[PDB]
């Protein structure tokens, strides 16, 4: 069954599983001359690298912004994770959240799946074959002395340290139904509180009604998770970015508009607000994907004549009928696979099976400070139960408290 591959920063390099890795989009002018980085293989397929992300047009700087900032609650500093202490503390703390994960069946099926779920290969001489979509590069001395399958890479945060996001490398196979290689920016140990209601607390004595709104920390592997759920989209090549979703007439628009949502994200999180989704807008959304998925099968999928590995992993993916050269859809099969890694995989189904609380909507009434909290010590979280340790007493979301001392205040300027 599934394993989760244990590392120290300090383990030599072997070009299995420990490599220094060349950027995925070292390519961008932005990012000459970057790299490369040390990165572990802590899933078949995934890999986690402890660098800052700084790949891209909006994370390149990791200074306090030179603009007015986007977030209230962001917290800056260039040189978090620049030491070897910082970068093993970091790679503990993502193999720690990623154990916790695997705890749950729901967990280990949602790795599983992006483990095998790869991009669809472009065909060359009849056979699928990689490309730097699927794989990253192991670069040595100038030299590539190999590409090894990636499907996600998980790497450190942007220039907030306390955010998280997701990346899908190439833009047209993130919605055309191909897929694309992720990388994740994640902070395990920088956490921004939320609002909940909430009764089992210390009380003044004179407040007759206890249950009212009180801050708590998010478990980190709900926060990854939800990541991983966007990761699934790429994959899947099923992407919703351009899309938003109006709470005020409850159809998608194609900008942002005064009380509304990236689509993305209203399904990725879930929760109240995903309940009452039109019928015409989920027959859009599968239609769209359906033709996509048809349209790969027959333009691309049928002009391959080898029978190698990549097929084998792409007719796992991809459910099909029918022989070489002439595979159709698997119609019942695609709209089910479909509609759970849409409609029921999402942070707040999974947090519920995990006995973690998450906050109501995905986006939050007012901006909380961040915090830092030391999650590799088990007294704090565990990976079977995370801050909601029964054994403490904590169980039912109260260690997720945010008066609980592991729970450590930053100052910021
Ligand atoms: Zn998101």
């Amino acid at each position: 069954k599934l394993e989760i591959n244990k590392f120290n920063y300090n383990d030599p390099i072997d070009g299995i599983n420990v490599i220094t890795m060349r950027p995925p989009r070292h390519s961008d002018k932005i990012n000459k001359g970057k790299g490369p980085f040390k990165a572990f293989q802590v899933i078949k397929n995934i890999w986690i690298v402890p660098e800052r992300y700084n790949f891209t047009n909006n994370t390149n700087d990791l200074n306090i912004p030179s603009e007015p900032i986007m977030e209230a609650d962001a917290i800056y500093n260039p040189n978090y994770l620049n030491t070897p202490s910082e970068k093993d503390e970091f790679l503990q703390g993502v193999i720690k959240v990623l154990e916790r994960i695997k705890s749950k069946p729901e967990g280990e099926k949602l790795l599983e799946l992006i483990s095998s779920s790869i991009p669809l290969p472009l065909v060359s001489n009849g056979a699928l074959t990689l490309s730097d979509n699927e794989t990253i590069a192991y670069q040595e001395n100038n030299n590539i002395v190999s590409n090894l399958q990636a499907n996600l890479v998980i790497y450190g945060p942007g220039p907030d340290i306390a955010n998280n996001a997701t990346y899908g490398l190439y833009s047209t196979p993130i919605s055309n139904g191909e897929g694309t290689l992720s990388e994740v920016s994640f902070s395990p140990f920088y956490l921004k509180p939320f609002d909940e209601s909430y009764g089992n607390y210390r009380s003044l004595v004179n407040i007759v009604n206890k249950f009212v709104k009180r801050e708590f920390a998010p478990d980190p592997a709900s926060t990854l998770m939800h990541e991983l759920v966007h990761v699934t989209h790429n994959l899947y090549g099923i992407s919703n970015r351009n899309f938003y979703y109006n709470f005020d007439t409850g159809k998608i628009e194609t900008s942002r508009q005064q009380n509304s949502l990236i689509f993305e994200e209203l399904l990725t999180f879930g929760g109240i607000d995903s309940k009452a989704i039109s019928s015409l807008i989920i027959k859009k959304i599968i239609e769209t994907a359906k033709n996509n998925y048809t349209t790969l099968i027959s333009e691309r999928l049928n002009t391959v004549t080898v029978e190698n590995d990549l097929l084998k992993y792409i007719k796992n993916k991809i459910p099909v009928q029918g022989r070489l050269g002439n595979f159709k859809l698997d119609t019942a099969e695609f709209e089910k696979k479909l509609n759970t890694i849409l409609f029921v995989l999402n942070e707040s189904n999974l947090a519920q099976r995990f006995s973690i609380l998450v906050r109501k909507h995905y986006l939050k009434e007012r901006p909380i400070d961040p915090i830092y909290v030391n999650i590799l010590d088990d007294n704090s979280y565990s990976t079977l139960e995370g801050f909601n340790i029964s054994s403490q007493g904590s169980n039912d979301f109260q260690g997720q408290l945010l008066e609980s001392s592991y729970f450590e205040k930053i100052e910021s300027n």
